[PDB]
């Protein structure tokens, strides 16, 4: 698909208090076919106390209403599907996700805990370590220039011309709202966008240079994973690449050749 209207669905999920956001996210993303099968109608409906409207002056329940499963057919471009709803609350609140440790079994058994648990060091020798398609520099003090880090500010200059109005929108907004959103790679909630395992890379991060392909690298795992034991790197990236960017082929190779030996020693088989 590509029609999802995100400044709109990300406008009314951001006026909803967090814990019933949380609550949806956590439901939809570690017990999701058990909580679809289980709803009567239309579409599944969250409770939760934190969250209430004023009828005229009388305090009265405000429910988070997410759509069922419809297999394409009458989607608006305006509808709050489960994976809609997934994929942008993982990129809006990453740092609450982080402080509840969320975790979908779906990333959980690829080792998603053990990868991200020094998180802000490992990124940081990702970025710093040698970047084998970039030259060496004839000046030694400019080597920095060759580095992975080199390589992720060419690609942030390449990415930021690919940019709809629409996602902008959307990050605007979610801004001034006091998302947990992020500009760079390394920081510490950046990877925790994926903790839900989102069906594409959320939105407000896909314009911070690597975070596409960082959610690439995950479903390559999830495939890997697959097989050891399935279409998930496919689906991603057909589903990342309709909100209007291209994934860098050479970061994704960056990703696997830094880490995904390691990975496959912690899938959970």
């Amino acid at each position: 698909g590509q029609t999802a209207d995100w400044k709109s669905i990300g406008l009314y999920i951001l006026s909803f208090a967090l814990p019933i956001i949380l609550k949806a996210l956590y439901m939809l993303s570690t017990r999701g076919r058990q909580t679809i099968k289980e709803n009567k109608g239309t579409r599944i409906r969250f409770k939760d106390d934190s969250s209430y409207e004023e009828v005229n002056g009388i305090r009265k329940p405000r429910h988070l209403y997410v759509s069922m499963p419809t297999a394409q057919s009458t989607m608006k471009a305006d509808e709050i599907t489960p994976g809609r709803f997934r994929t942008i609350a993982c990129g809006l609140f990453p740092a609450q996700v982080k402080a509840r440790n969320i975790i979908s079994p779906v990333m959980g058994v690829i080792g998603f805990s053990f990868f991200v648990k020094d998180w802000m060091e490992r990124i940081d020798d990702f970025l710093a370590a040698r970047c084998p398609f970039l030259p060496e520099q004839k000046d030694p003090r400019d080597a920095a220039l060759a580095t992975n880090r080199a390589y992720f500010i060419t690609r942030q200059l390449q990415v930021d011309e690919s940019k709809v109005s629409d996602i902008e929108d959307l990050i605007a907004d979610a801004r001034a709202e006091s998302a947990t959103i992020f500009a760079d790679i390394a920081t510490p909630h950046s990877v925790w966008v994926f903790a839900c395992a989102p069906d594409r890379c959320p939105p407000t991060a896909l314009y911070v240079a690597g975070m596409p392909e960082l959610g690439a690298f995950f479903a390559i795992l999830q495939d890997m994973r697959n097989t050891i034991m399935s279409a998930f790197y496919q689906s991603y990236l057909r589903r990342t690449q309709s909100m209007g960017i291209q994934l860098d082929q050479k970061i994704i190779i960056l990703y696997m050749s830094h880490w995904g030996r390691e990975a496959v020693n912690h899938f959970h088989l």
